This record gives structure tokens, sequence and C-alpha cells, in this order.
């Protein structure tokens, strides 16, 4: 008597990458397991990171993947199946190039951008129909590839504000689940 969301924080393990943008991720679904109260366990079945719980009102699976961007995928599929998780049910939080840093934008399907690590999630899944929260980040300076880009640190300007921003995604994650898509995104919104 369940059906859960997964929610699932993208980045890649170690604390060579921690701080990167590409983890952004990884920094909103600490701060949501921080919600939740529980740290997070490796999920044996499937080798994922999992916190389960009550968030925002409903039932929760917040996952993060301990395998490279790339293979991410490999994992959260398997996860998604153990849980008999559809597509829709499923929310992904991910650094975004083509929205200006400090925007939110949040998004039922569609493309991937240059994002990596959901094109390998969309490849698992069989679907690119899931929900994401995407966390701009900006474009590169100049003629910096967005693969390189997004795997350095943030400025030192831009690193001011990156607690503020993660909650806000945080947030505008539990806005999703609770009260939908449409209403959700016309909260956040704005241009």
């Amino acid at each position: 008597m369940a059906e859960p969301l997964l929610v699932v924080g993208l980045g890649n393990p170690g604390p060579t990458y921690a701080k990167t943008r590409h983890n952004l991720g990884f920094m909103v679904a600490d701060v949501l397991a921080g919600r939740i109260g529980s740290a997070f366990k490796v999920h044996k079945k499937s080798g994922a990171e999992v916190v389960t719980g009550r968030l925002a009102g409903t039932t929760v699976v917040l996952a993060k993947p301990r395998i490279s961007m790339n293979e991410s995928g490999r994992q959260v599929g398997p996860l998604a199946k153990f849980y008999s998780v559809p597509p829709q049910q499923i929310v992904v939080i991910h650094d975004e190039l083509d929205i200006d840093f400090g925007r939110i934008r949040l998004k039922l399907g569609g493309g991937e951008g240059g994002h990596n690590g959901l094109r390998s999630v969309a490849s698992a899944l069989g679907t690119k129909n899931f929900h994401r929260v995407r966390i701009g980040v900006g474009r590169p300076p100049g003629r910096k590839d967005p693969a390189a880009f997004v795997l350095e640190n943030f400025t030192s300007a831009e690193r001011a504000e990156v607690p503020t921003i993660v909650e806000q995604a945080a947030d505008a994650t539990e806005l999703l689940i609770a009260q939908g898509l449409e209403p959700a995104q016309n909260t956040v919104h704005a241009w």
C-alpha cells in the first residue's frame, strides 16, 4: 500500500567533486535528507545511496547514485523498478547550463541539455518523461566547453549564494511533490 515518489539528486561521488557545479543535485539531496532526518544508507540491491521517509506530505525515496554521472542510469533504473515507480513519479535534480545562475525551473520530459547524467537516466528508464528540477548555473565564459565548466568549482562570488540556491531548489522540489507541476512552476518561474 504505497507507490512512493523517487527523488534523485545527480552528481559525482567523492570529495573531488563534492563542490563542483555538476554536483548541485547532490547538495540539494543532502538538504532533503536533512529535512527527513536520516542519513543515507546504501541500498544493497541497487548500490545507490538511499533515504526513505515522509517529505512534503507523502512517501519519498530519496537517492544519490554512488557511481559516476556517466553510469547513473545503471542504479537509478534498478531503483525505480525495485519500488515499482512510474516515470511520472520520478524527480531528478540537476545543474542546468541553459538557465541563468540562480534560476530554478521545473519540467516534465523534454530535452536533456548537455547533461550526461540526465541522458544516462532517460536511457535506463526507456523514457524522458520524468520530472526535473533544473538549477541554473549559466553558460561557460567564452570558449570553455560545457562539460569542462560544470566540473569546476563555483567562483567565489557564486559560492556566496549557492547555499541560498540549494535551499530554494529543495523548497521548489517539495512544492512540486505537494502541489503538482503547474502550480509549482507558476510559483517558481519568473521572466
